[PDB]
């Protein structure tokens, strides 16, 4: 039916019928009388998959042959979500799949929803790589994304009396078409032991086993017929585990609990040994797979030409201290030159400036784990000291700072500075995060060596967030501008020549139309609740945390509710008001702010006065799949974290993409996305960073925002005395404690500001025309924000591999 | 190549070649250029299950139109061993396959050899269970065998320093082709809890659920087209158990653990609590399936009219109270019709005498975690017992004996004496072992209600057991009588017109030899051993116990060491004597066998004045594979229980099948293979059961035998001494004590006369002619032990059903 979806030929057609057909009979063991959606779904995926394996085929093969270098992308995370439809999108079939099923009487979106998320991440780190990894297929880098097949991925998330309840999320109960386990490259893991020095070096001796499985799932490029590998380690006992003889089999899960569950915290480190763990497995297994990938082409100096690998923040940081111990322990490499060979290998991204986020490990815990890694981390530390200590004599509080081992009650290791000793490259993920990481908390690195520290801005897939989530925006554009833009986002800039066109005004209103009707009724349907579709769609979707301010939210939320009540008899433009997302299982202060949305929701959803005025509705289990639906539904786009705390941000862009205003704060990539459209065409409020730090400086009090603002009183009287809790009238006074007395993030400092903001927003709204003429002037500026961008530098600035758009032979 | 693998035509080998290439490819994903024989085997297992689930599914489509009673073979073990080549054998598609492998540069019997058995049983209770549905797929009876889906089967045996190690079976690690997992059937299961009284009825409530679900396995009948399930039940906790979080995730594994490995035990019961909650967890899935089967065709009055539950032995007896808790508690049937129904549906089989054998549960263990099954349980002895009473006035003491409650320190449930309550049929598994049930065990039930006794006598396979593991013997009767003795075992007493034939002899004698040879090659690959193949082979293969006498075997072994040391330049009918089976990990006296077994090879192996005349080998790991291997080649089958204890055996009849004469006792199945061979044509010695019994009521005192043979005397004075083991002189104490002050089974009271019938086989086999004619004479009268007709005689006398040799269409 669209046109960016692809041809719809006669024989394509009839073909994916039949191996439609094959796969129900002969793969799932059902006839037609028999089989249910789910099954249907699983002949779709198994019918689609046939068409990826040859080119994944001849993609490995082509490497091989080539020998090009390899970009191994190491992360605890990989935020996937669902495979089908990117498959058929990338594979340019989605047409012909939607006619095959169509001819079979089946409706594909309904297949579609059967599929279970991929959550093997905890947000937009996770997100991150995912989109990474479709990038560097798209550009044709011979790249591998290497991490853990969790048995559990993120929770789902249930709301019960308000308050968030956890449910394991058991994603592959149902199978999982799309991996292939390869049983064959299974590799030893070792863990505790001990060291022992010998005439011809240190041996690491005694040690537990566990076996690494790997599963490979393919990564489609942008219809180029380049299929790179994602391979997800799962722990397995060896066979001899503890070998009464009952009891021992049983302990077998003690071993194979390392790839059992995804730690669900953003930007909080927890410091468990069982994380411990899952990070040395990555590591140890993936060094092995490369180096036995590097030796089927002595020499190691060759090493780093042939290979990079990336470390996504600090969790893959072992790899560091794992690359010396394999050069020098087993290959007997001599430690300059195993260390020359590490660093011009490894790259480190970072990916956020909160202290609590940092990794720092408990001495105590590497003695004993991983006694070998504490050594050579010990030795990499003294070098680098001496270093230090020649570049700045006399400077013994730089010594200090600058060390791998923090001296304290607990001695610790900063895994950040390991990071940075061993790397070639330091990259934040934003221009203003990047310089935040030059000036504070990484300043004595830069001092000492500048040419590491670069910045390389985040950015997202235009496949899944643009045209897999929203054909209707997608072929819009292709009417004007063809389909080149999707390999190549910096086209949209053409759009701005449609700025006046009345008909493009037209459609591009219609098309969000369309996605708030087709919302709206999907919110009906799933979750028995009625929205108003022409009141403006506001929303902040994104984990729960104090930095992001999902409180300051609220406070807007309760001001528009008292106006209302105040003056009942006014127009105000409608709204909407959706919030989403997942709050950590331990962090408190996270599920009172879920609750305390949901008993807003309570009072103003049921108050007569109101109508439909004002509707406050929290989104249930935010996650990928989740955020395709709503984010092209959306109109106003919330990131209003405190200036300096969100390092980039993705969601951003998302909905930059997707035809959303942004009202956010000069945090992050919002800078750059404001700077790309014109400040005149963003909703830009709040203090900026050094505002933050001059009111730090002076000490923040929010007391006199309170006795000055009239309207902020109310609100936290209302808080305090009972108004959103009638029957417990004390349910939020850890809240207000918090926001009068220990708020970090200066919520109330932000307040008056954030609410003039919102008017203008309200105000822009009433004129449709020139509402949707702000809308082109993003949409035709968000290019930069293409994560084909982000990786090409990665590819040329780091790593030193060019990019390519040729497409290998189907 | 040879007649009985079938048709290997031109449009069937391009067929499979072309498939073949297909899984590879597709289903597989690799190329040539680096499959391993792993993938090669993977991908003509998926071939040839293609081949199997068009049949599979217009079976069970048949078996939904025609609505017949329905057999359910309730089992905790199913010893099915490899799959590939009975699944060939049955669909015809063996020589094919040969051909279609050998034209793409393969040898498929190497591909053979990669499976995996599913070794998921013990011995011959779990491997009689595969037999059977064989035969009930061959006999076209709607039969489903139900059973747990342990991760880990019967531990591989390793041999160290001559004592057994055991290692965890991890037998899906690759994957296993031949199951589809059919998480949509997936069903709850109840533990713990209490039990709630109101004004209608009991309810059970408060319960930990842990769900079944189920995978589903093929079983072919032979070349009828008619293709049976085998439904497996696996352990999955609720997504909302235990719900820090990720303690409540790891936690998981305490509800999954039921259905993690197999108990390792052989006649022998442990009352472990985790074996409690398998044998409820299979059956409280299974009789849901039953029952939602049964709705799917209000009236329970014709439920045993389409439903038969076989009990194999003890294990399932749960199905009793639960069939009755659910008709009770859920159907609101009256008692009294709920267990007309029960009975009438229930049979149950026996498989053991031995005391330590029989299940008797502590009721303290029952009112935990299953409190409603105690209740009703008690509920069906007092009704039980008032029948006793009424029937027997007065004998108070027939009460006691009878009830199904045990007195005693602690009480337990005797589990056999409910198995005979609640059922319509009580079997035993041979003449003699029925005829013992109704003279001792169940003397006072057989008064009672002596029309429930019945005997089936066991038998084995002939498609795995002569058709498949001893092609060579299947082609020259074959060549002689036709095929269908196939399917027909009872043809094979045509062969009696051949015992004087002079080719049919020599071809007989040339089958023998060449299997002795193949075997021979196969010890000295895969284990560094060299043997004489002109040598008799003497072959004890079954689990080692005290009862079967591998000791009896091993003092035999030592008699001729210490004649041919006496007299060493005396002619004597060389030996290979090869014992192999598993002991139970925790059987301290099995375990030491073992070691004596391996220690008198240690001696008797590298004695040069021993020559070649006698070499000794423990066989490792022996299990259904093995037994494929060995059984064709023996020359002297070992069947040497005491007289009483054996109930039938099995492996007796698998190597009476395949040309091995009978060396045995007159116990359980032997005495009617002797009975149809004719007695001069079999090797019988010792005590029979009525001379047990003398000498029990006498008092055995072992010191009289010492004292009266001085062979025996001297044997027990060099185990005594440290001759077999010089570096640890009292190693064998415990053994020389037992069989001196302890021994239950006798084994000096049938010495004697086993060393001259041993004297005798030896005689015999310097005659190769009339040895060879003795051989056609057992393998002509084998067919009464064909499974085939065992499952008729079930089905006839027992589930009220008429086989059927009719094949479905193709
Ligand atoms: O489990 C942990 O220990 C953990 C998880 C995520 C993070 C984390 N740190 N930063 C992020 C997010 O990364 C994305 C992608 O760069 C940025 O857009 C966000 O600004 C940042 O918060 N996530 C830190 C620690
Ligand atoms: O795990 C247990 O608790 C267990 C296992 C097997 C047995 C068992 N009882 N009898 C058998 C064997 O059954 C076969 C098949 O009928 C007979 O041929 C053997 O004689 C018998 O020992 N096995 C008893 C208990
Ligand atoms: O000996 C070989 N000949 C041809 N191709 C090979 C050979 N070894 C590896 N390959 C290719 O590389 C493999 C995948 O690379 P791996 O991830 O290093 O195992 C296969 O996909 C092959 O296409
Ligand atoms: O509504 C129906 N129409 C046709 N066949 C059915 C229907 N329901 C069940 N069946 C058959 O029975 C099913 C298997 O039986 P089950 O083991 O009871 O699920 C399928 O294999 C079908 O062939
Ligand atoms: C993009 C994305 C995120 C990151 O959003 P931010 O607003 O940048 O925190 C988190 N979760 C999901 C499911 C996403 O798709
Ligand atoms: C047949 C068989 C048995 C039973 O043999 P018995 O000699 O009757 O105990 C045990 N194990 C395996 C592997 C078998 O094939």
């Amino acid at each position: 039916q669209i046109s960016v979806r692809g041809l719809a030929g006669v024989e394509n057609v009839t073909e994916l019928k039949k191996n439609f057909n094959r796969h129900l009979h002969f793969t799932l063991v059902k006839d037609r009388n028999v089989a249910t959606p789910r099954d249907y779904y699983f002949a779709l995926a198994h019918t689609v998959r046939d068409h990826l394996v040859g080119r994944w085929i001849r993609t490995q093969q082509h490497y091989y042959e080539k020998d090009p270098k390899r970009i191994y992308y190491l992360s605890l995370e990989f935020y996937m979500g669902r495979t089908l439809q990117n498959t058929m999108v990338n594979l340019a079939l989605e047409n012909a799949c939607d006619e095959a099923t169509y001819q079979l009487g089946l409706d594909m979106e309904e297949l579609e929803e059967i599929e279970e998320d991929a959550g093997l991440g905890n947000g937009g780190l996770g997100r991150l790589a995912a989109c990474f990894l479709d990038s560097m297929a798209t550009l044709g880098l011979a790249a591998y994304g290497y991490g853990i097949r969790y048995e559990f991925g993120i929770f789902n998330q249930k709301i019960c009396g308000g308050w968030q309840m956890e449910e394991a999320d058991d994603w592959l109960r149902y199978g999982n078409p799309w991996e292939k386990a390869r049983p064959e490259f299974t590799l030893p893991v070792h863990f505790y032991g001990r060291v022992e020095h010998t005439s011809q070096g240190a041996k690491w001796v005694d040690t537990q086993v566990v076996l690494a499985m790997p599963y490979d799932t393919p990564v489609p490029g942008y219809r180029n017929n380049v299929v790179n590998t994602m391979r997800l380690w799962s722990a397995k006992a060896p066979n001899d585990f503890n070998l009464g003889y009952i009891q021992a089999v049983l302990d077998r899960n003690l071993a194979e609990n390392i790839s059992r569950v995804l730690y669900p915290n953003d930007n909080f480190f927890e410091g468990k040994e069982l994380r411990l763990k899952q990070e040395y497995f990555v590591v140890a297994a993936t060094l092995q797979d490369i180096i036995r990938r590097f030796k089927s082409s002595t020499n190691f100096d060759a090493f780093p030409d042939k290979v990079a690998i990336q470390l996504n923040d600090t969790h893959p940081s072992l790899a560091i201290p794992e690359l010396m111990r394999v050069l020098v322990d087993l290959e007997r490499l001599d430690w300059d030159k195993a260390w020359e060979v590490t660093v011009k290998t490894c790259a480190y991204t970072n990916h956020t400036v909160l202290p609590e986020a940092l990794e720092r490990w408990p001495v105590h815990l590497l003695e004993t784990l991983l006694p070998r890694h504490l050594q050579i981390i010990y030795e990499i530390n003294q070098r680098f000291l001496n270093r230090v200590a020649a570049a700045f004599p006399g400077d013994v509080d730089r010594l200090r700072r600058m060390s791998l081992v923090e001296e304290g009650a607990v001695k610790r290791i900063n895994m950040a500075h390991l990071c940075i000793a061993g790397s070639h490259a330091v990259n934040g993920v934003a221009r203003i995060h990047s310089e935040i990481l030059k000036k504070t908390i990484f300043k004595d690195f830069y001092e000492l060596e500048p040419h590491k520290f670069q910045n390389k801005t985040n950015g997202i897939t235009p496949r899944r967030w643009l045209v897999l989530c929203n054909p209707g925006l997608a072929e819009i554009i292709a009417e004007r501008i063809g389909e080149e833009y999707i390999s190549d986002l910096d086209q949209l800039r053409k759009l701005l020549s449609y700025v006046d066109d009345e008909a493009f005004i037209r459609d591009v209103a219609k098309v969000k139309q369309e996605n708030k009707l087709k919302f709206a009724a999907y919110l009906e349907r799933e979750y028995k609740v009625h929205i108003n579709p022409n009141s403006l769609f506001d929303v902040q979707v994104k984990r729960i945390h104090e930095y992001k301010r999902q409180l300051l939210n609220c406070l807007h939320v309760i001001t528009l509710y008292n106006r209302i009540k105040k003056e009942p008899n006014k127009f105000v433009v409608p709204r909407t008001v959706m919030i989403g997302g997942k709050a950590a299982p331990g962090y408190h202060m996270a599920k009172m702010i879920i609750k305390l949305i949901t008993a807003i929701g309570d009072v103003v959803n049921h108050d007569p006065v109101v109508g439909d005025r004002l509707r406050v509705i929290f989104l249930e289990n935010y996650r990928v799949s989740l955020a395709e639906k709503v984010i092209p539904a959306a109109d106003l786009s919330e990131q209003i974290s405190t200036a300096g705390t969100e390092a980039s941000g993705t969601g951003n862009m998302k909905f930059m993409l997707n035809g959303a205003l942004t009202i956010g704060t000069m945090d992050g990539a919002n800078v750059e996305m404001a700077e790309e459209a014109g400040e005149e065409n963003f909703f830009i409020f709040g203090m900026r960073v050094e505002d933050v730090d001059r009111l730090d400086q002076r000490g923040y009090n929010a007391q006199e925002y309170y006795d000055r603002i009239p309207e902020l009183r109310q609100i936290i009287e209302q808080l305090s005395s009972g108004f959103f809790s009638p029957k417990q009238p004390d349910l939020f006074k850890d809240i207000v404690n918090m926001l009068m007395h220990h708020d970090r993030f200066k919520v109330f400092a932000d307040y008056e500001e954030y609410v003039k903001c919102q008017e203008r927003v309200s105000a822009l709204y009433k004129n449709p025309r020139e509402w949707t003429r702000m809308v082109i002037r993003n949409i035709a500026t968000s290019g930069k924000f293409s994560s084909d961008r982000t990786i090409a530098q990665y590819a040329r600035e780091i790593w030193g591999v060019e990019p390519s758009r040729q497409r290998l032979p189907a």
